[PDB]
């Protein structure tokens, strides 16, 4: 009886190691996208860095790439847990997954 | 875990304490059912003709 518990216990650490599972994928796949957005603005930036160059266009460029990284950063939500954009008033937050 | 809503759970456990209250007082067979009794004194026992 009490190994079925465990059992049971088990089964329920499976299903919280599958959510978890799902939230850092969908963290991870937010978090590459403004990897590869913050790359393109280094490589704007780099390239406008020649003063022959207008810096106007590129400052708009930067201004829509950082607000799609903000948009990326605020709708990488799973369940609300999004583990991005968090508090750090109290100086630091710590995400637990069921092992 | 955090991310698990915890308010269905509780009306979960709510139905669930129900059913418990529900097992320990409808298991009676002639009025002593062997649950449920009164701890005031703390020492209760019942026997059976051996």
């Amino acid at each position: 009886t009490t190994m079925r518990s465990d059992n049971q216990a088990l089964s329920a650490v499976q299903d919280a190691l599958g959510l978890g599972a799902a939230k850092v994928d969908t963290a991870y796949s937010g978090m590459e996208s403004a990897i590869e957005v913050v790359k393109e603005i280094k490589a704007k930036l780099v390239a406008a860095t020649e003063d022959g160059v207008d810096k106007a266009k590129i400052q708009e460029e930067i201004t829509q790439l950082k607000d799609q990284l903000t948009s990326i950063a605020d709708a990488a939500s799973f369940s609300g847990e999004n583990w991005l954009q968090a508090d750090l008033s109290g100086g630091a937050v710590t995400k637990s997954v069921v092992g």
